């Protein structure tokens, strides 16, 4: 019959798309009468939305900008995927098993301070490319191991293939949002948002929140070497993870801090690191780079 038809806007990547599918297809079990369809194309998803050329964007969170344009908002938070770092080793070696002088791919400043911290005797080289195009340089370039972020590996079904080693929060704590989609929408769809509903995640939302409001009082983002995780305990307090780590890693910034309001503990644990000196670190890194 003749239903709303919710346009949902999607980057091209195999990746982005296999993300935005999943979301369809979680929202089709609510068997509620809307049609989808994907319109391949932030910002200029932003902008397509407010002028109401798509409905929806699915977006991974550690992408999303710390502030929203006016009229649109996050509109759901599913169940958070992993949220670890992975190792991709091309012959299969832990971390602490890569031979002396190893080279490990990322362009993630967060990453590879994290492992200079561990190992001073492994070399950071810079890599770029969507997943499958990363995977491809480190088979046919000279790199002896990668960094991936678990979640994209298991939205294609390519972990068991590729991880040798997922990375615990103790030794690579994860961007603030690895893992954790955001479905953003027009704050007025008020239909949509209430279809949104039943796929959000509370648990998953509120320590992304805590995450989020860490990382905006910080003015970090990917280019800085900034990491936060927030889990829900048992209890049903959230713990938030903060980090700041010099490039070279030398210097560490970490904190734990547990509450039940995000927006307090957030502003909290930025509060924290900017006085041990991490902003000024941030500043400074921001200087120095291009
Ligand atoms: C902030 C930032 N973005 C990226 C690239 C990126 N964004 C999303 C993903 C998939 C994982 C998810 O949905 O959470 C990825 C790719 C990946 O991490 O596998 C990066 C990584 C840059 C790199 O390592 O070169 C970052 C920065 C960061 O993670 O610190």
């Amino acid at each position: 019959s003749h239903m709303r038809k919710i346009i949902v806007g999607s980057r091209r990547s195999k990746l982005a798309l296999t993300q935005t599918k999943w979301v369809i297809e979680q929202l089709k079990k609510q068997g509620l009468p809307f049609e989808f369809e994907i319109k391949e194309m932030v910002k200029e998803i932003e902008q397509a939305m407010l002028d109401k050329e798509i409905d929806m964007a699915v977006h991974s969170m550690k992408d999303m900008p710390a502030v929203l344009p006016e009229g649109l908002t996050i509109g759901c938070i599913p169940l958070r995927e992993d949220h670890r770092d992975a190792l991709i080793s091309k012959n299969g070696e832990r971390f602490e098993e890569l031979p002396s002088g190893a080279v490990i791919g990322t362009s993630s400043l967060r990453r590879g301070a994290q492992l200079l911290s561990m190992r001073s005797d492994i070399e950071i080289k810079w890599i770029r490319g969507n997943i499958d195009t990363r995977l491809e340089k480190l088979k046919n370039e000279d790199y002896d191991a990668i960094i991936l972020a678990a979640a994209g590996l298991s939205r294609m079904g390519w972990s068991k293939d590729t991880v040798t080693q997922y990375l615990e929060p103790e030794i690579s704590v994860p961007a603030v949002g690895q893992g954790a989609l955001a479905i953003e929408c027009r704050e007025n769809d008020h239909e949509l948002l209430s279809l949104l509903q039943a796929l959000n995640h509370d648990e998953t939302a509120r320590a992304v929140r805590a995450e989020r409001v860490f990382l905006k009082e910080m003015e970090g983002g990917c280019q800085v070497p900034i990491a936060g995780y927030g889990r829900i305990l048992d209890g049903g307090n959230i713990e938030l993870t903060s980090l700041v780590a010099s490039p070279d890693g030398k210097t560490i910034y970490k904190e734990h801090i547990t509450g039940k309001d995000p927006i307090a503990i957030g502003s909290e644990a930025a509060e924290r690191l900017t006085s041990q000196g991490a902003k000024l670190l941030i500043d400074r890194v921001k200087e120095e780079l291009d």
